[PDB]
C-alpha cells in the first residue's frame, strides 16, 4: 500500500533503477529519481534531479527533502583481475557504493523515524554470494554496504523501517546488452538454469514488493533474484 | 497474476497455511487445504480434504488431481535435548517434514511441467539459518527439504517452475499462543528487533508474492521474514 | 596431542577414510576402522571391525566400546535427475547418511561426557555449500547431519566435546578415480582454481588437525577443503 | 612444515597477532612483527617494525622485503551506534582495514607466485557471519576485506599461495580485559556454549595450521574460532 508515499531512486534513468521508479509510480508513489544525465533524465517522464554524487551530494538534499522509501542503486565498478586494478579503483568503489550512500541514509533517516514507517532498499548483486572472479572493486564494496546496512537493520528495526538488499543475477539492461558480447552472452544464459537473463520489471518487482506495506515483518535480508544460478542453498 | 490458478496448501485448516489458503483465495485461485482435523476444515470455508503428513497420501492425490501452485507446511515436531529424544523423534520428522513431501512434489511436478508454469512454495522456519537450541528434529529435517529443493530448482528452472522456502520467524499462531506462557512470550518479543510476532499474514504475504507471476526470476531461494532476529548477514 | 586416544573412523579401508585412519595412527593414536570389505580391512594394516552402514550395528558397539574421536564417513549414494531417483534411493540416502550416524554418536557420546573430552569430525562434502545438479539424496542428506551436528554442539561444548564436519571437494580417491573418464577429469579439474584434486592426505590433514588438542575452541563449523572451487564468501 | 620460511605478523606486539607470532617463531619460521608500540616491541623477543600504516608502508616494505606468509591483522576500530558514528569514522576503519590490506597483499604476492607457493591469512572476526549490534564500522570494513581476499583466492590459487580469513570469537586479550567489566565478561562468557573466551593461542593454532603445508587444498575459507557462539549452521 503505497499510494503516495515519497520515493528517492538512484542512478535510475536507465536499467534496473529506472524499471524501479516506474513500477513505484504506476502503484501511485511520486518518485523522484536522480542521475548524471539531464537529457535521459529530461525525457524519462519523472521528477529527477542531476546529481553527480561524488561532487554534489546537498543539492540532491536541498531539492529532495524528505522521503518514506529509499532505493539505492549505483553504476558497476571497473571490472579487472588484481594486477589490471589500482589503489584507486579501490577506493573509487568505496566511495560511491559505500561511504556516500551511509550519507544518504543518515540523511533520509531521521524522518522515517519520526513517522514511525519507513523503507531502504538497496539494488546489490548475486555476485555478493556468488563471487565473480573479477570483480574485486564491487564485490568487496558490496559486502561492505550489506554489512552496513544489516547491522541498521536491528537499530531501525522498532520504528516501523525495513532495510534490506535485492541482489539481481544476470539482467538484460542496455548497458548489459553492450558490454557484452552475443556468443558471451549466449555462455551466460545457458549457465543460468532458467535458461535466460532477467527482464529488469522482474528486479523491479521484487524490489517494490520490498517497499510495501505487505513487507512489513521482512527485514535485515538479501534477496537473491539470479534465475536460479547461485549455488548456495540456504 | 494468480486468478484461476489451482492451488494446493498442506497443513491448512489454521496458523500461516490458513492465512496463505485466505490471500490466494482472495486474489482468485482455486484453493484446497488439507489436514486432519475435519471439522475444522468444514468451517474454513475452502476446498478441502482430510489428509495426513505422517501417513499414506494416495486420498490427496485422487481427489486433488493437477496444481500450478503447492505450498508445502507440516506441524511442528517435538522439542527437546538430546537425550529427551529417541530414535523415533528423528524417523518421524524425517518422514513428515521430508520425505512425504518429496513423494507430494514427485506427484504435482509432472502436470507444472506440461503446462510450462509452476510454483513450489516450501514453508520452514528463521531455525533453518539460526537454529534454536532444542529443535534437533525439525533442524535437520528442514535442512534436508531445504537441500532437496535447492537441487530441484535448478532442473525445473527452464520449464518455468520456480522452487523457494519461506522461513518464518516467531508468528502469532493459535498454537504459539499456546505453547507459551506470557513471560516466555514477552521475553522472546524482546529479542527481535520489531519488537513483535508476525500476524500470521504477514507470513502469507511473502508467500502470495513468490506464487504470483511477478516472481518468475526468483527460485533456489529461501526468504527469511523474520522481524530481524536471525544474525546472518547474506 | 592425540597420543593414545581412542578412535574410530567408518568406511575407512579407502579413500578419505582410510588416510584419516593412516594419519592418526601415525600421530600415536589406537585407531579402529570399519567398512564393508573384509580382505581390504585385513589388508589395511589396521585394528578393523567389518560393519554394513544399515544392519551391522549392535557388532561395532560390542567390538568397539570406548572412543575419544569419532570420525563419521559414508559412501555416496546414487547420483541422479529427479524423475530418474525413487523413494528408497531417499529413504536408503537418509538412514545410512542420517540416521544410523545418530545411532552411532548416541552410543559414543556418553564416555566422551565422563571424561570432559571429545572430537567429533563428519566428513561430508563441499556440495553442501555449493550443490551439485544431480546429487538430490546425498545434498540434502548431508545438509540434514550438518544441521543436527550444528544443534548437537551447542548441547556438548560444554563438556570439552567438539563437533565439526569437513566439506572435501574433488579428490582422487580410487573410487573417482573411476566414476570419472580422462575427459570428465579435465574438465573438473579445468575449474577448480588449484586447478587439481587433492590428494586424499590433503583432506585427512584437516581432519586430523580438529582431533587434536590445538582444536580446542573450534566447534559447530564446516570446513571447507576445495581447492578453492565454492562461491560462497562467508 | 614451515622452518625457515619468512612471516610477517601485523598487529602483533600483542592480542593474538601476538599469540601467532609466538607459535610460528617456535615451530622455526623467521618471524617479523609490525605495530605502533616500539617499547612493546624491544620487549617481544622478536624481529620488529614500528608503523602507523596510514604512512609508514615505505617503511614496512624497505626493512620487510619478501615473505612467504602474511598474516594481516589490525587494531579494532570504534564501537557505536548510527547517530554516535560519524562517516570519518568509517573511513577510516575503510582505509585501516581494507585499502591499506591490499596495498600490503600488493607488495608481497609478486614473490609467492615467483617462488611457487605462499600463505595469506587475515584475521577477522566472528561478528562477520553473527554481527554485533554496534560494530558497525568493523563489521562492513571485515566484509569488505574478506570478499576481496575471497575474489583473490581464485586468481593466486594455481600458484601455490592459499587465501584465508580466521575469525576469532570472544578472546582473552589484555586489551579486552579492559574493554569490559566483570559483569559484562560473566554475560558474555554466559552465551558462549563453551562457558568461557579463548586464550590467545587457541585462535593462534588455527592460524598457524593454515600456514603450514598441510592446509595445501584449503583456500578462499572463513575459519570461525568462537567456542559454538555463531548459529549459522552451514
Ligand atoms: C513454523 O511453521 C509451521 C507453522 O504452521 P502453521 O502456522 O500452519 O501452524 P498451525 O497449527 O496453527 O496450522 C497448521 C495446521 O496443520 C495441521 N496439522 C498438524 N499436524 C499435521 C500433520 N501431521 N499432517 C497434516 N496436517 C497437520 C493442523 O491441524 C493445523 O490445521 C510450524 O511447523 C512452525 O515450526
Amino acid at each position: 500500500g503505497i499510494r503516495d508515499k515519497g520515493v528517492l531512486v538512484l542512478a535510475a534513468s536507465r536499467g534496473i533503477g529506472r524499471a524501479v521508479a516506474d513500477v513505484l509510480s504506476q502503484e501511485g508513489a511520486e518518485v523522484t529519481i536522480c542521475a548524471r544525465n539531464e537529457e535521459l533524465l529530461k525525457r524519462s517522464g519523472h521528477r529527477y534531479v542531476v546529481c553527480d554524487l561524488r561532487k554534489d551530494l546537498d543539492l540532491l538534499f536541498e531539492k529532495v527533502k524528505e522521503v518514506d522509501i529509499l532505493v539505492l542503486n549505483a553504476g558497476g565498478p571497473k571490472a579487472g583481475f588484481f594486477d589490471e586494478l589500482t589503489n584507486e579503483d579501490f577506493k573509487e568503489a568505496i566511495d560511491s557504493l559505500f561511504l556516500n550512500m551511509i550519507k544518504i541514509v543518515r540523511n533520509y533517516l531521521p524522518a522515517m523515524k519520526e513517522k514511525g514507517w519507513g523503507r531502504i532498499v538497496a539494488i546489490t548483486s548475486f555476485s555478493v554470494i556468488s563471487p565473480i572472479e573479477n570483480l574485486y572493486t564491487s564485490n568487496s564494496a558490496r559486502m561492505a554496504l550489506t554489512g552496513f546496512l544489516k547491522t541498521l537493520s536491528f537499530e531501525v528495526a522498532p520504528y516501523g523501517i525495513t532495510v534490506n538488499c535485492v541482489a539481481p543475477g544476470w539482467t538484460e539492461t542496455e548497458r548489459v546488452k553492450e558490454l557484452l558480447s552475443e556468443e558471451k552472452k549466449k555462455q551466460v544464459e545457458s549457465q543460468i538454469p532458467m535458461r535466460r537473463m532477467a527482464k529488469p520489471e522482474e528486479i523491479a518487482s521484487v524490489v517494490a514488493f520490498l517497499c510495501s506495506e505487505k513487507a512489513s515483518y521482512l527485514t535485515g535480508q538479501t534477496i537473491v533474484v539470479d534465475g536460479g544460478l547461485s549455488k548456495f542453498p540456504l
